[PDB]
């Protein structure tokens, strides 16, 4: 009972909703970042379990991917890490387009 | 026309096929890794933002409790080659939250067309 | 108003570190005891930036594990937190040793750490 | 083979020199970057690092920090020294580049990541 379906909030104030998880682990949702337009997300959970998803920013040329795992101790918490890819015009600048960080979500 | 649809290979010998990209940027595919149970085709799911647009996708390993996410951009250069420059995160499964610090690996991959 | 790295620090996972004086050129030395084979004090070596009239400078250091074939590097900034406290916000890389170049792809781990004064 | 001392070049055109490695694995050096993405005035910058010295029968891992002389940033690199499929000596590294932010609220966006392959000059 650490199911991803429902509403989540993070340490920076951002929100996300995740809908039902189908028999093959897939799910859909929305993400609202606190630092802003709803943007759709798409992902998968392995069949406690680990999971990944992609967020296609509706207001920026970027993409973010998240991966993580759901825990209990219980309070439920998703521990994630992400990559944020910026758009560059030339291949010469590719070296500077990827940022990395973390995020901890708890239920809303 | 640096379009993701088709077949790709990487620096480590892995393959992937990506199907058509719908009006909302979404796509589906398969990934066969040359390196590590034993290895199997695994499905992938992702999205492209909407000439050299950025993209992301998740791979759900059919043979392991892990998950990998890839993000990148499609370029043309240097010699005229189409190339996807990616970075990925590979998340392993842990039993306790105390070991979470140790569960994420990071690297890169360059794909060219097959 | 400034944020000096000299002294003793603890983190979110229970680990400790001591950092000695910072010389005129930003260099420093220290020791690292990780809370997470048997664990031992390990030396660290690093630098802090000294560019503009800057009171929260960035910095980096390397830890040479005395009990493992690995290496970790940390990089961050020193803040005066909202609460008057001093805090180091860091990210790290942990590199394992592999025997062949073919396995290099799987040798690097990444995470974070927040340190506060002891 | 595979001793870090000497001169190196990378895939982006940058250079670095590393001096002698003492008994405790420490070393010093210099880094000249070919790319700034800033208002240049690019300059030699000093580096400091360490190489591991447990079980000397394969190639050891190492880390170092670069203190940019022209920018408020810092980069750290970590990696291992190999002999490659082609007979070359090669350092495979990954790095983190930390930018300076003014408030703690913007910390989440201050770290970039990538890779670099060095071969001897
Ligand atoms: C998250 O939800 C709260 C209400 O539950 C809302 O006020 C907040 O603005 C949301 N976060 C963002 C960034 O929209
Ligand atoms: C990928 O496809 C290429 C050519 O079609 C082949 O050489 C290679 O063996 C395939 N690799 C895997 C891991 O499926
Ligand atoms: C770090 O210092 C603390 C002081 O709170 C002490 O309890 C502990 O012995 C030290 N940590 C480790 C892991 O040795
Ligand atoms: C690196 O060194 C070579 C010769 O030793 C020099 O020609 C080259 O310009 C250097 N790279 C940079 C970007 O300064």
């Amino acid at each position: 009972k650490c199911s991803l379906t429902g509403k989540w909030t993070n340490d920076l104030g951002s929100n996300m909703t995740i809908g039902a998880v189908n028999s093959r682990g897939e799910f859909t949702g929305t993400y609202i970042t606190a630092v802003i337009k709803e943007s759709p997300l798409h992902g998968t959970q392995n069949t406690q379990p680990t999971f990944g998803f992609t967020v296609n920013w509706k207001f920026s040329e970027s993409t973010t991917v998240f991966t993580g795992q759901c825990f209990i101790d219980g309070k439920e918490v998703l521990k994630t890490m992400w990559l944020l890819r910026s758009s560059v015009n030339d291949i010469g600048d590719d070296w500077k387009a990827t940022r990395v960080g973390i995020n901890i979500f708890t239920r809303l």
